[PDB]
């Protein structure tokens, strides 16, 4: 009946000395490599096990997956979000609000043709966009989480923003710096030491300040929605959950009321910007790294679609090597390497090991993705990882960028079909020009915490 071993913890700093804040995975894989697999940690005062390579984490997530459905702490998200909305919460809470979330996504239809011609258009829309930046040297930044961020929000709000409009503009701002924050080395020393951290001055401040920001714009578009509601035909994502508060209201116990609604909606809007993004801004740079497999995958299009029409995304099936280089951007880039944090709900038994109700678990996801079992060469970008002798396409165990068991990324679904055409359509009509040789592109990360961000770099968008 005993905790799995680890470093010893000084009172309230915890393992603060044997962990780089500026590297929180090769510090935490570091002593891993020391204890094994399955190790304890503390971030300061709160007491982590930490979870390494496919084994551990399948066997976690998977195996036991309802005692390890519990939700962990991230202080920053958590300072807005004080347990509420469907991905920071816990329990009953959390069953409802993803249940809900899941079956609603469904009726405006992801993976489905609605959503397939909602991003076929808005792709188009980008198309056009960089079509009309003539060749010239620009940051992809803002036009790829524009073009995400507008079918996340066709879903949520009912319609689509304007390119040009100046306050969409500071959304994205608000989210790029706020998400950035979490994968720095004060963002990683916040997850420590959040209880005195957040009455000092700091760039955790200017972070609370654009949280604040984002709460405060999608509660003002549930105000203009509740007013011109109508009960019998809902219009988007907000509108169905006010159509199911009413509902409840006769009920006490209902999770649906105004601030699970408008939180809820944030972590929609949040995730379904930053991450598909991100995720694309690595990829592009990826590819001008290694021009021979830009070269495989135009060729590709070329036979497969052509020049004419839009791809769809059943043009995916006979499509092996473009399937396959999205999967290794998605492997490489590394997401989300810690994931978000899980928790065990009750007295859990696991390996031997004995985690008490509440133990706060980190599922290394980047370790899964780099698991040598499942990988030859783990941190080259090889696509050949996911495919066979004969060319075909390779599923692996070890692709979990997405997570794994009962508490996994429910925006897969959508994630999956908006990369594929995302990159398809891009790369069908232009190909990148770096300013800078290949072999002079730096690839790796700028920052890794929450997040992996990767490096800033200019390109260009030259036709075909
Ligand atoms: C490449 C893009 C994406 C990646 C790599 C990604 C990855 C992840 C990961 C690792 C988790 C953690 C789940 C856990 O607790 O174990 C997660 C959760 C979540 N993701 Fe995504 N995600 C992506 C895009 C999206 C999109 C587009 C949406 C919008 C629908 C979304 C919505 C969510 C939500 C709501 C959760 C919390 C689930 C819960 O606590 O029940 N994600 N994602
Ligand atoms: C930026 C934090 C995001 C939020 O508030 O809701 C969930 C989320 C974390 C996340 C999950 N999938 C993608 N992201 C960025």
């Amino acid at each position: 009946g005993k905790l799995p071993p680890g470093p010893t913890p000084l009172p309230f700093i915890g393992n603060y000395l044997q962990l780089n804040t500026e590297q929180m995975y090769n510090s935490l894989m570091k002593i891993s490599e020391r204890y094994g697999p399955v190790f304890t940690i503390h971030l300061g005062p709160r007491r982590v096990v930490v979870l390494c390579g496919h084994d551990a984490v399948k066997e976690a997530l998977v195996d036991q997956a309802e005692e390890f459905s519990g939700r962990g702490e991230q202080a920053t998200f958590d300072w807005l979000f004080k347990g509420y909305g469907v991905a920071f919460s816990n329990g009953e809470r959390a069953k409802q609000l993803r249940r809900f979330s899941i079956a609603t996504l469904r009726g405006f239809g992801v993976g489905k043709r609605g959503i397939e011609e909602r991003i076929q258009e808005e792709a188009g829309f980008l198309i056009d966009a960089l079509r009309g930046t003539h060749g010239a040297n620009i940051d992809p930044t803002f036009f790829l989480s524009r073009t995400v961020s507008n079918v996340i929000s066709s879903i949520v709000f009912g319609d689509r923003f304007d390119y040009e409009d100046k306050e969409f503009l500071s959304l994205l701002r608000m989210m790029l710096g706020s998400f950035q924050f979490t994968a720095t080395s004060t963002g990683q020393l916040y997850e420590m030491f959040s209880s005195v951290m957040k009455h000092l001055p700091g760039p955790q401040q200017q972070a609370f300040k654009e949280l604040q920001g984002l709460e405060d714009f999608i509660a003002k578009k549930v105000e203009h929605n509740q007013r011109t509601l109508d009960p019998n035909s809902p219009r988007d994502f907000i509108d169905s959950f006010l159509i199911r508060m009413q509902e409840e209201e006769k009920n006490p116990n209902t999770e649906f009321y105004l601030k699970n609604l408008v939180m809820t909606t944030l972590n929609l809007f949040f995730a379904g910007t930053e991450t598909v993004s991100t995720t694309l801004r690595y990829g592009f740079l990826l590819l001008m790294k290694h021009p021979e497999v830009e070269a495989k995958v135009h060729e590709e299009i070329d036979r497969v679609i052509g020049k004419n029409r839009q791809p769809k995304f059943e043009d995916r099936a006979k499509m092996p090597y473009t399937e396959a280089v999205i999967h290794e951007i998605q492997r490489f880039g590394d997401m989300l390497p810690m994931g978000l944090a899980h928790r065990v709900n009750k007295d859990t038994k696991f390996r031997d090991f004995f985690l008490p109700k509440g133990t706060e678990v980190f599922p290394m996801l980047g370790s899964v993705l780099r698991d040598p079992r499942f990988f030859s060469n783990p941190r080259d970008f090889n696509p050949q990882h996911f495919l066979d002798k004969k060319g075909q396409f390779k599923k692996s165990d070890a692709f979990v960028p997405f997570s794994i068991g009962k508490r996994y990324c429910f925006g897969e679904g959508l994630a999956r079909m908006e990369l594929f055409l995302f990159f398809t359509t891009i790369m069908q009509n232009f190909r990148f020009k770096s300013p800078q040789s290949p072999k002079d592109i730096d690839v790796s990360p700028k920052h890794v915490g929450f997040a992996t961000i990767p490096r800033n770099y200019t390109m260009s968008f030259l036709p075909r």
